[PDB]
C-alpha cells in the first residue's frame, strides 16, 4: 500500500476535516468522492483528511 | 462590479462558508487570506464564500 498521488500545491486547512499538503507530499488516496474532494493519508505527516482533488496528481 | 479572477477547477463545498465554483465562473475577490483561501463573490451565481486560492487565476483587464 504505497503512494497513489503527490501534492503539487501548498494547501493550508481552514476546516477540521482537511488534510494539510506541502508540495511533493506523498499521498495514499482512499476515496475520490463525487464532490471532487479526496480522502487521503499524508505519508509525510501521518495525518488523514480531505483535500480538493486538483491539489494532487496520480503517480505511477 | 469588475471581475478580478476566474475559476479554473470545479469546487463543490463541504462547508457552509465555501463558495461553489464551476470552471470559468467570474469571481470578484474580496480577500486573499494568509492561509491561501480566497473570499469571493461568484458573479454568475450571486453566492459568496471561500475557496482554495489555486482554484482561480487573476484576469488582467
Amino acid at each position: 500500500m504505497e503512494q497513489t498521488h503527490r501534492a503539487i500545491f501548498r494547501f493550508v486547512p481552514r476546516h477540521e476535516d482537511e488534510l494539510e499538503l506541502e508540495v511533493d507530499d506523498p499521498l495514499l488516496l482512499e476515496l475520490q468522492a463525487e464532490d471532487y474532494w479526496y480522502e487521503a493519508y499524508n505519508m509525510r505527516t501521518g495525518a488523514r483528511g480531505v483535500f480538493p482533488a486538483y491539489y494532487a496528481i496520480e503517480v505511477t
